[PDB]
């Protein structure tokens, strides 16, 4: 599973993984499930980026915690958009309105159902995609054009699919409904 991390990702993302699970105390040679779900979501979270113009996104996911609140502050202050309660993963300048991404193992509409009851907040945009070319966004608008929301779900799809041929699809689904039982 580690192996398959810095195999099938880019080695900025596997870093980049690799410094916020330190940060948090948790080995990633251990706890190889939550590294390869980081490093996912982290994935999309720049190719949802991309699906727009060079104007249009503000990644906040993936940089140091404290420093993008200030950027978010940044934002809030120039913009007028309400603060959020939670840290999100983008800022959409051209809607003028925070993203958050999800990216599950679960079905969409129950982890859609759970971001919207934590995010609690309104005008925080969800968009959540599965690795079984399904997604769901906040008032079925989407944001992207379909070609660029075609290129990640065809990038998950093939994420599972190659865990499906390393046998480590099914201890990778299961880990997030024994993240999500654990409580
Ligand atoms: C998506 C991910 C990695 O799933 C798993 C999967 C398996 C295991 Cl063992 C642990 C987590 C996660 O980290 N999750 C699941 C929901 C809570 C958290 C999350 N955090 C942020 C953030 O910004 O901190 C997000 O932006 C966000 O989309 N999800
Ligand atoms: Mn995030
Ligand atoms: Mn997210």
């Amino acid at each position: 599973m580690e192996d398959f991390v810095r195999q099938c990702f880019n080695p900025m993302i596997v870093e980049l993984a690799e410094k916020a699970m330190k940060e948090y105390g948790e080995d990633p040679k251990i706890e190889t499930n939550k590294f390869a779900a980081i490093c996912t979501h982290l994935e999309v979270c720049f190719m949802y980026s991309d699906g727009g113009s060079k104007h249009r996104f503000e990644i906040i996911e993936g940089r140091d915690r404290i420093m993008a609140w200030t950027v978010v502050n940044s934002i809030c202050n120039t913009t007028g958009v309400e603060k959020p309660k939670f840290l999100p993963d983008l800022y959409d300048y051209k809607e003028n309105r925070f993203i958050e991404i999800g990216v599950t193992r679960r079905e969409v509409h129950i982890y859609y159902l759970e971001k919207a009851n934590k995010i609690k907040s309104e005008k925080t945009h969800i968009h959540i995609f599965s690795f079984t070319g399904e997604e769901m966004a906040t008032k079925a608008d989407y944001t992207l054009d379909e070609e660029s929301r075609a290129r990640i779900k065809t990038r998950l799809f093939t994420i599972r699919q190659e865990m499906a041929s390393r046998s480590l699809w099914d201890s990778f689904r299961q880990s997030e409904r024994a993240a999500a039982e654990l409580a």
